[PDB]
Order: C-alpha cells, then structure tokens, then sequence
C-alpha cells in the first residue's frame, strides 16, 4: 500500500540515473503525503528541476529547497510549515530519508538522504521513507559533494513522480 516515488538525477545535466523511495505512509500519513504530492507535482510546484544543495560524504544528501535552491526556501503543500507528525522511526542506517526542518514544528519540503547511521538525529526529525532502489545512484552522488557540502558539479531532479 505504501506508494513509491522516483528521482531521475541528473549531473550537470548529464543523466545519472534512477532512485525509488517507499514512503511510510502507514506511519507518517502527512509527512508522506507531502513528499508524495511534491513528487508529482500535482498541486502545480514540487521537486522537478530542483537541486541537492548540500551533500556531505559520509553523512548524507539534502535537497528540495525548490525555491531559493540553497536551503533557506521551500514549503509543504500544507503551507509554509507543518508540525512534526511523530518520532516513530529512527535514523538506522544508509538510505534514511527524514525532514530537515529549523527547529520543532518547522517542516516544510527539504529532506535528507542519509548515507551513515545518524542516530544523533533520532526524535528531532522526522523519518518517512527509505531508498528502495538505486541505492547504488545515491553513492554516485556523494562523490559530487564535499566536506562542507558544497557540491562540485549540480546535482538536480531531472525528473520524478509516483511508480506505485
């Protein structure tokens, strides 16, 4: 029941390849939702064309600031914020994805990909998904990125939706 979204990445243009997510629906219904929708673009704005604007080796890969492409921007389909729903899952390992956020009650649309076990992050953000495949394409990305998280080529979201 639990729907799969897709990121085609693309490198300076140049395809790169595919990553599905499932999304937790089952647990976190708004937070998947969210991401969901912002996936298809179905509410008329959402991720296609975005970039990942910060990704630090060893840690993880964020993105979805579809507004100001640097990390101060985004919002949910909600509105500009939305609450944290729940703390039900942790951050266990490679292929986490959780909301970034700026304190409690503070989501909008970025999200991490996390390539390390991030326990530290566990019961500030909120977790609602995990790569199903490609995980391979999000290792891929990691050497674009660097210790500060600046990213040597552009890494965006050529295209992505719903699979299931």
């Amino acid at each position: 029941v639990n729907p799969t979204v897709f990121f085609d990445i693309a490198v300076d243009g140049e395809p790169l390849g595919r990553v599905s997510f499932e999304l937790f629906a089952d647990k976190v219904p708004k937070t998947a939702e969210n991401f969901r929708a912002l996936s298809t673009g179905e509410k008329g704005f959402g991720y296609k064309g975005s970039c990942f604007h910060r990704i630090i080796p060893g840690f993880m890969c964020q993105g979805g600031d579809f507004t100001r492409h640097n990390g101060t921007g985004g919002k949910s389909i909600y509105g500009e914020k939305f609450e944290d729903e729940n703390f039900i899952l942790k951050h266990t390992g490679p292929g986490i994805l959780s909301m970034a956020n700026a304190g409690p009650n503070t989501n909008g649309s970025q999200f991490f990909i996390c390539t390390a076990k991030t326990e530290w992050l566990d019961g500030k953000h909120v977790v609602f998904g995990k790569v199903k495949e490609g995980m391979n394409i999000v290792e891929a990305m990691e050497r674009f990125g660097s210790r500060n998280g600046k990213t040597s080529k552009k890494i965006t979201i050529a295209d992505c939706g719903q699979l299931e």
